[PDB]
């Protein structure tokens, strides 16, 4: 079996090798990739996602999210409340201002102990969430509003046509901002590129071990655990790399740099947080080896978690028996 420790990988494809992306992704799994869910990839230095970023500052970041937390150091939640709108221009200049410019730092690993220390006693605001591309249409090669869609491999794999559309989201962060420990819709893979700023890091739970996140998430959140049986979907909950360590659950930590790629791989639990001022742009995408977890996937019906009108179909699919139960949730 390779990779049985479950470590990320980091992938340097040729531009010979950056033309057929499924090909790729395949490529990594038979190398044991996806036992860690979360796999970097750098791009050929040939590559390119579009020429330049100087005419970026005029998208709309229509409702910001102040992300505030509740709880102790390493075993938080937070909710996001929304903001007046602004434009990309605005909020960089927001984001390097004295209150949530990143603080002066050695290194990665001294800015993450900063982090764990200090972030709840402070509310960074995220632009997330924004349909929309950065990467020039003349990009042929890992652009990812030109994907094959998760409705068109769910056709190819099962003979089944379906409704539904699959498209890019923007995600402009600044120092603290903070993704919630989740697994994608469906437990579908990922994939994020960071267009450009401040690193992005990343912490995964493997695959074969998200149960055992699950049962210490339940023992921590116990209130949260009562109200849903899935409510890691809600994506709200925080647990430092200190506390997983002390609980025996087995993770991987890494830093995504400005043009790097990194794709998380069904049922692969992530969370992590922004170093400053940056832009990622993130979408699903399905493989034949997903199938078997989508089936599986769980759900939430307690109705906080409210997702796109496209999740429908593959719930009503792949789920029939969940369909039902799960759409008085969304209704
Ligand atoms: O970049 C972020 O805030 C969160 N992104 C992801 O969870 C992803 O790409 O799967
Ligand atoms: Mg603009
Ligand atoms: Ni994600
Ligand atoms: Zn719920």
């Amino acid at each position: 079996a390779q990779n049985p420790n479950c470590n990320i990988m980091i992938f340097h494809p040729t531009k010979e090798e950056f033309n057929d992306f499924d090909k790729y992704i395949a490529y990594m799994e038979s190398q044991g990739a996806h036992r860690a869910g979360l796999a970097k990839i750098i791009p050929p230095k040939e590559w390119k996602a579009r020429e330049t970023y100087d005419n970026i500052s005029e998208i709309l970041i229509a409702t910001p999210l102040q992300q505030v937390a509740s709880g102790r150091a390493g075993v938080f939640t937070q909710y996001h409340k929304k903001k007046k709108a602004m434009t990309v221009g605005e909020y960089r200049h927001l984001a390097n201002s004295k209150k949530y410019q990143t603080p002066p730092h050695q290194n990665f690993e001294d800015l993450e102990r900063k982090y764990w220390k200090n972030r709840i006693y402070n509310s960074p605001i995220y632009g997330a969430d924004i349909s929309g591309s950065l990467f020039d249409e003349n990009t042929k090669q890992w652009n990812l509003g030109h994907l094959g869609t998760i409705q068109d491999l769910l056709e190819k794999e099962c003979g089944v046509v379906i409704e539904g559309v699959n498209t890019p989201y923007l995600y402009f962060g600044m120092w603290k901002t903070t993704f919630a420990w989740h697994t994608e819709d469906m437990d579908l893979y990922s994939i994020n590129y960071l267009h450009l700023g401040e690193p992005k890091t990343w912490y995964v739970v493997p695959p074969e071990h998200g149960q055992r996140l699950e049962r210490l998430a339940r023992e921590l959140f116990p209130g949260s655990s009562r109200g849903c049986g899935a409510f890691l979907r809600h994506k709200v909950a925080l647990i430092s790399p200190t506390v997983l360590k002390e609980n025996g659950i087995p993770f991987n930590r890494i830093t995504q740099e400005a043009g790097e790629f990194m794709v998380t791989f069904p049922y692969g639990y992530h969370a992590g947080f922004n170093h400053g001022f940056n832009c990622a742009e993130a979408i699903n995408f399905a493989t034949p080896r997903w199938i078997d977890y989508g089936k599986m996937a769980s759900q939430c019906s307690c109705g906080e978690a409210r997702v796109t009108f496209s999740m429908d179909a593959f719930v009503r699919i792949l789920q029939p028996e969940r369909y039902d139960l799960w759409k008085r949730g969304q209704d």
